């Protein structure tokens, strides 16, 4: 609906405060703000984006973005320098995708161990010690550490501590058939997971709900929660501290690094209108301020902002945290990694599957064969491999008038007769163009290609080759198809 | 450059009457309008436009739009079902390519036959008759018919009389690979034009310019001419007719129908100041007669502008020789048919071939081998190939609790495991997706299929199949490659 926005967020995050900063621009620019915090939006999002019952604007963490940008889901984010200077350059980095930003980066997320001080002045540096402290306060009529187990995020800091990752980095770019869900760091981490249920130190049902309300009345001495669940501790008034994860076999624990980022609905014909809330005021000292006083956003992007909330021993302990863990791939293949890791965790856990099982098929699951779909950089590779064979019969034909072999950055044309029309076949590397049809010079009488005229180009036809039409036209079918 | 508009036009087309419509134009709105008319702007275009040097608006007649749209040169045109009820339907039809709207439809074109009465007052109802006529004329120092023999354009109407044609058009679209240049009837049209500069009857040589002079200067009897062409004979003050073109062996002559369009540039950074000129400055009773007046249009497409020019005779009998004609093809095959058919005129008239050869070459070079590349129609009928394979699976899944297989438009989902994530391979029949992937569903405990959260259409995730981007990318490359 033109003229006003709806926006998705987390209903975990401050979207309250959120709201806040709507009615500000409602009184502002006279247009309507909704704030919406729906189940499970991030799986809800890409059947419903394309229907107008999405939203103008979705805030999700920039991993789920990489498959809905794939989706052509969101519109391109299109800001000038001047904005761009206002925030950090690698929160930049994590909203962009195929060398297109996709997003707005908002804060910077990263799972802490928080300990209620009162409970236990001297938070454990290891994994290893906390059944012996579980076992002391059992005693005492309490638990040691409980905290989301349903959720893969939480139970990743430990499953990735002694030598697990999602998937390989390597010169730039993910490498989606290697993952590393079940070598033998993994299983150790899994492991002894595990083997907290099987001693009675954990309940395998604890959801957020449960461990959260569990910690708030003082109930667990530690829990594993991200800067939003700070309110609710100041709220239940429990003497806290937030300080770096317990080392796993002499290894920090790696948890995700989330960049909460906003995105603006590609089939959103508000999108002016969404800029315009983003940057001028959502993005601002007192717009963030709104959001962070109702829940705290963690390490905020903006620079100006941020340096004030650096200031904060809770954000420290958070960065420290963040420096230790690993940026989420906002890859596709990144929705299958999570089921399968959910699944895995919740199978070992209650008991469905051994360990080694359960990793197993969450390494099959997860990893998927190469993409077919040629992509840009490879497509590339094929013209440098044929601008090379042009260089190649240039240099043999002047090796012993005709027109002379040239490359013109996709083509390489023949030696022409002159006062002729050259036909050649358009090229079967170029993964686009029709391979059946033809590309057109004229060679002029004295031996030089004709050019366009009164300019300084080549003239040279390739409609036959050139679909960009037919390609939009059909692709434009199967999205209409998946979402309609 | 943004807030001024570039024009590009013929230059035997009114262009002194456009350029009053852009002083206008200028005038109400304080934008700078140029009118521009370049040697061969129809090949000039497809390098240029993507340039900054190419135009906001071309003006060229609809066949040469087919190619320049496939190359995504031309923005597509939306106007509102209020402005297209004033121009006539079939005009529409003109400039629509493949179920997309390309230009606007300006006026409608046709070779016509134009003679001197006073030199001729009855105009030769047959091409054979023209040999007798132009023998008696010679002796009075005069010559019976002279036409721009250079251009394909103006040979056509006698090449297509007995049955020659372009491409053969068959249940709504054109066969590349089916061409009528060299069937029988052809050859006996262009052996006939042969002949007449064999018998010393035309010069070979004759281009538009000479042909012109020669009927203006009162030098020859008849000429082949479009209405454009009738300013310049009324300065010169031949009286004059214009008449149906000679019959050729019993059967009528068969110009090509070109409707004059004009297009927007896709990288023209002016859109909305184009459609603003076009419809409210140019497709008017006023703007039409300001470019009407400089070079006669033809029938125009403006329904209310048209019904008054339907009253000049000259207009009736371009009409009538519109009716005995094909409109044009305004597929991207268009230009090899062009350079093709120059070509075979242009060396049969000469002698450098035999007519036979001249048009089994051009045979040969017009005729394309079927594109490889999918079409959405193509892509639609492996669609509902494939829909019909499920409705195949399950009516022998129920010929003998699970999720049922079911078709959701794209896939063909099978037998589900209750509780499962059911993981499918990314149909290889959809050619834009990466049929490596897998899309995912989840089947609930009950057997039904899980539903998107808190909607009613069956949740499934596609985001490994879908490459919308990637493709987009890629082809990017390519465009970019192209032009700069
Ligand atoms: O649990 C898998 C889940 O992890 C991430 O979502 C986080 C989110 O980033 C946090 O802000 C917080 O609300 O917890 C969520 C998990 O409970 C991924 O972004 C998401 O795709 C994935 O499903
Ligand atoms: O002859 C080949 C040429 O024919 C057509 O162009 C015509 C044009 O439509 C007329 O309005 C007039 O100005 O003469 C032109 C050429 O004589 C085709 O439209 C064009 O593609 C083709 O090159």
């Amino acid at each position: 609906e033109e003229g006003k926005l709806v926006i998705w967020i987390n209903g975990d995050k401050g979207y309250n405060g959120l709201a806040e900063v709507g009615k500000k621009f409602e009184k502002d620019t006279g247009i309507k703000v909704t704030v919406e915090h729906p189940d499970k939006l991030e799986e809800k999002f890409p059947q419903v984006a394309a229907t107008g019952d999405g939203p103008d604007i979705i805030f999700w963490a920039h991993d789920r973005f990489g498959g809905y940008a794939q989706s052509g889901l969101l519109a391109e984010i299109t800001p000038d320098k001047a904005f761009q200077d206002k925030l950090y350059p690698f929160t930049w980095d994590a909203v962009r995708y195929n060398g297109k930003l996709i997003a707005y980066p908002i804060a910077v997320e990263a799972l802490s161990l928080i300990y209620n001080k009162d409970l236990l002045p001297n938070p454990p540096k290891t994994w290893e010690e906390i059944p012996a402290l579980d076992k002391e306060l059992k005693a005492k009529g309490k638990s040691a550490l409980m905290f989301n187990l349903q959720e893969p995020y939480f139970t990743w800091p430990l499953i990735a501590a002694d030598g697990g990752y999602a998937f390989k980095y390597e010169n730039g770019k993910y490498d989606i058939k290697d993952v590393g869900v079940d070598n033998a760091g993994a299983k150790a981490g899994l492991t002894f997971l595990v083997d907290l249920i099987k001693n009675k130190h954990m309940n395998a049902d604890t959801d957020y709900s449960i461990a959260e309300a569990a910690f708030n009345k003082g109930e667990t001495a530690m829990t594993i929660n991200g800067p939003w669940a700070w309110s609710n501790i100041d709220t239940s008034k429990v003497n806290y501290g937030v300080t770096v994860l317990p080392t796993f076999k002499g290894q920090p624990s790696k948890p995700f690094v989330g960049v909460l980022s906003a995105g603006i609905n590609a089939a959103s014909p508000n999108k002016e209108l969404a800029k315009e809330f983003l940057e001028n005021y959502l993005l601002t000292d007192e717009g963030l301020e709104a959001v962070n006083k109702d829940k705290p956003l963690g390490a905020v992007a903006l620079k100006s902002y941020e340096e004030e909330l650096a200031k904060d021993p809770r954000i420290a302990a958070t960065m420290e945290n963040a420096q230790k863990g690993e940026i989420m791939p906002n890859i596709p293949q990144m929705s299958a990694f999570w089921y399968a890791v959910r699944t895995a965790v919740i199978n070992a856990a209650s008991g469905r599957q051994t360990v080694d099982e359960a990793l197993k098929d969450a390494q099959t699951n997860a990893a998927a064969e190469f993409d077919d779909v040629m992509t840009k950089e490879e497509q590339i590779f094929l013209l440098h491999r044929a601008q090379a064979q042009c260089e190649k019969r240039l240099k043999e034909v002047l090796q012993r008038r005709p027109c002379l072999p040239e490359w013109d950055h996709i083509l390489c044309w023949p030696l022409g007769a002159p006062g002729e029309v050259v036909a050649v076949p358009c090229p079967d590397y170029i993964y686009d163009f029709n391979h059946k049809g033809h590309a057109y010079r004229r060679c002029d009488r004295n031996g030089s290609w004709e050019l366009v005229p009164g300019h300084n180009r080549t003239w040279a036809n390739y409609s036959e080759c050139v679909k960009f039409l037919t390609n939009e036209t059909r692709e434009r079918e199967v999205f209409d198809r998946l979402h309609h």
